[PDB]
Parts: C-alpha cells; sequence; structure tokens
C-alpha cells in the first residue's frame, strides 16, 4: 500500500462513512482537533469542530433522509503524497422536507501522517443548490436549524 | 522540482488571468485544453480555447479591474506524479452591475514538463455569480454572459 493508495482509500472511506449516516464512525475518522471549513462565502465560512459537526449533521437528519455522498469523476482527483492531502470531486443527494436535493462538491482532506485519520476538511459545494434547498425548507418552516449553522 | 514547477504554474495562471491579456492566457494552454466549470447550477459543458476566449471577452464587456489570486496557500494540493495541482483562489472585478467578489477552487492538469495547462476545473460561489447576473440583468447587460453561463 503506497501513500497514494492510502489517501485514495481514505477519501472513499470518508464518503462511505458519511453515506452510511453513522455519526460515531464519522467522528472516529477524525482527529480530536479536526476542523471543517465550508468554502462558499455566500454561507458561513467559520470552521466547525467535531462537536459542532455532530450538531450540524443532526440538523441535516431532522430535515433529510436517504442521504448519499460519493466520489465522482475519479480521474480528476488530486493526490499529494508528500503533504498527505487529497482533493476529490463528490456528489450528494437526499430526500428532504423541501423535496429532492442534489449537490456536487469538491472536498480536500488533510490526513494524518499514517493516512488513517482526517485532520482537516475543506468543502466546496454549489451554493445555489444549497440556497434553493434552504428557501424550500423555509417555506415549510423547516430552515431555522440549518440556518443557524449555514447563514452568514 | 516538479512540486515547485506546479505551484509556479498555478501562480502564473492567476497572474496571466489578472492581466486580461487574452493572447497570454491562450499561450499558457495546450491546443486541446478544456475548461470545466463544476457548479451544476451553471453550464458545465467543457469549453475549448476559442470558446474560453469568447467567454473572457464577454466578461471584459461588462467588467474591468479584474483580479484573480491564490489564497490560503497552505491548503494547496500538489500531485507530482499526475502533474496536477488544486488550489484556492479569489477574484474581484468592477462591473456595470457593481463590484464583484468570488472565491474559487481551481484544479490544473499540467503537461509532463509542467509548462502548459492541459485541463482546468473550476468551482466558484454560484450565489455570488448568480447575484452578479441578476445585477447585470437589471442593467440590461447580462445577455452576453448568460449565453455562456445559463443552464
Amino acid at each position: 500500500n503506497s501513500t497514494r493508495e492510502k489517501l485514495i482509500a481514505l477519501a472513499h472511506k470518508f464518503c462511505s462513512i458519511i453515506s452510511s449516516g453513522d455519526m460515531e464512525a464519522v467522528l472516529a475518522l477524525r482527529t480530536e482537533s479536526c476542523l471543517t471549513y465550508q468554502c462558499c462565502p455566500s454561507f458561513s465560512t467559520r470552521p466547525l469542530n467535531n462537536q459542532e459537526t455532530r450538531e450540524y449533521f443532526e440538523e441535516w437528519k431532522h430535515i433529510g433522509w436517504n442521504s448519499k455522498f460519493w466520489i465522482i469523476d475519479e480521474g480528476t482527483m488530486v493526490v499529494d503524497e508528500a503533504a498527505k492531502k487529497i482533493a476529490f470531486r463528490a456528489a450528494c443527494s437526499a430526500d428532504t422536507i423541501g423535496g429532492p436535493y442534489e449537490n456536487e462538491n469538491l472536498v480536500i482532506l488533510q490526513a494524518t501522517d499514517d493516512c488513517a485519520l482526517v485532520d482537516g476538511i475543506w468543502e466546496f459545494f454549489d451554493a445555489v443548490r444549497k440556497q434553493d434547498l434552504m428557501n424550500r425548507l423555509a417555506a415549510k418552516q423547516a430552515a431555522k436549524g440549518l440556518d443557524s449553522w449555514c447563514a452568514n
């Protein structure tokens, strides 16, 4: 197992864990000091720690179900063996209170040195897809939970 | 080292974009270079060199003082074996519709000697871009960009 393969495996594992909906597995993949950065300035860009990530995912689960997250377009993946970083394109989908949701993402992971844990997460998503979901949720009185994390 | 040549290509990419020099922009690309915009709220059809030129000309007709620069340098991902680099960038411009600011993630596929760009993938804040399109449309200045961006 080269470093490149471990990083690719970590990215797929990251996505599968999220797809499975298992909160304990999510946190077990992260270092204690892991931070998540959402990188669309139309939404909050304040980094979230592991406890805040759990709370945010709970708000998601209140409004969505059948959540899936998977790597797409794998040939465009960028693997940095020296720095233990990987950038990959991903897609996600869910049924929600506001109707079907689909988004596409760019994720960067900072791995630990043995490539077993995630120490940093940067996410880009389509902000219009997300804002449209938030608008549909707000029309159904279901947006305040996600808004308290998402809004500027 | 391949690593510094990739990061150098990323810096040159942003410098040349910021200069607005279309000839220099095209000189940095292979003949077969494709540009992929990756926000599905906008067109995701790949653009070749000639289409990219026309697209940038449409930007120049509504905007000026365009800047494009690398940010958060420590977050870059440099893939020496595959000759790829992913980096965060920001951009700004003044426009007919008022000021524009966006933030981006760019992936470059370089040639084997790291001298040319052979593929570009870009993510941007689609709300920032849609808000600009709305402001342009309120000044009847959106038709050119919409023909490249919409759908």
